[PDB]
């Protein structure tokens, strides 16, 4: 299948070179997989989700996304127009308040929740969790991410936006998950993207158009935007049977565009998420 005039990030993950405008993908499009978006919530009623999005848990007074951030990330995972895996099932877990913040204890509870909740869902092709959040280093937060991964969920987390070594941030610094840096449409490391040896992969993160609350759209930037590209890519690959939750990050790294990025510090991987689609 082919989506013409796609957002640049979708086109980039189906090309060996920057500058293309078509997103090439297999028609299966992540059908039968599930992605938990652990964030500010999801505006599930947005037309772009086509009824495939559902709030399953909130840690605040409402399950509504009063912020937009979670809806944006969810859109990059699996919205019709802006999503990588256009037929995946989306589950929202609201661990961040409408200001975009949350206590570590709540974020940990949300991860433990997903590990259990997935056992009550029909996700025959597998389960992904997308975490576009983080803060200063915490061994408890890292441990929670490692548990979630161990439970059989592909965990993708943002590297952080501090232009620093991600070793000092959580859950970015947990080695066993998939830590995602950001790039721009000219294949440069995004100027805000964290780096370091703990990064596994880069994805498009600068000027990413996706869904927003109030049934709208907007373009924003961050490693928050790169992470759902990789989460959606994992769902897509799991549906195709190419990989499993345990090995998806490694498979994505193995099959990535290599050496294409500029402004990558020595010691950081030069790997850009790529779906390897061949008609
Ligand atoms: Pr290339
Ligand atoms: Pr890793």
């Amino acid at each position: 299948a082919a989506q013409t005039n796609a957002p640049w990030g979708l086109a980039r993950i189906s090309s060996t070179s920057p500058g293309t405008s078509t997103y090439y993908y297999d028609e299966s499009a992540g059908q039968g997989s599930c992605v938990y978006v652990i964030d500010t919530g999801i505006e599930a009623s947005h037309p772009e989700f086509e009824g495939r999005a559902q709030m399953v848990k909130t840690y605040y007074y409402s399950s509504r996304d009063g912020n937009g951030h979670g809806t944006h990330c969810a859109g990059t995972v699996g919205s019709r127009t802006y999503g990588v895996a256009k037929k995946t099932q989306l589950f929202g877990v609201k661990v961040l308040d409408d200001n975009g913040s949350g206590q570590y204890s709540t974020i940990i509870a949300g991860m433990d929740f997903v590990a259990s909740d997935k056992n009550n869902r029909n996700c025959p092709k597998g389960v992904v969790a997308s975490l576009s959040l983080g803060g200063g280093y915490s061994s408890s937060v890292n441990s929670a991410a490692a548990r979630l991964q161990s439970s059989g969920v592909m965990v993708a987390v943002a590297a952080g936006n501090n232009n620093a070594d991600a070793r000092n941030y959580s859950p970015a610094s947990e080695p066993s998950v998939c830590t995602v840096g950001a790039s721009d449409r000219y294949d440069r490391r995004s100027s805000f993207s964290n780096y370091g040896s703990v990064l596994d992969i880069f994805g498009p993160g600068t000027d990413i158009l996706s869904t927003w609350i109030g049934g709208s759209t907007r373009s924003i930037s961050g490693t928050s935007m790169a992470t759902p590209h990789v989460a959606g890519l994992a769902a897509y690959l799991m549906t195709l049977g190419k990989t499993t939750a345990a090995s998806a990050c490694r498979y994505i790294a193995d099959t990535a565009n290599k050496g294409d990025l500029s402004n990558i510090p020595f010691g950081t991987v030069n790997l850009l998420a790529y779906n390897n689609y061949q008609a």
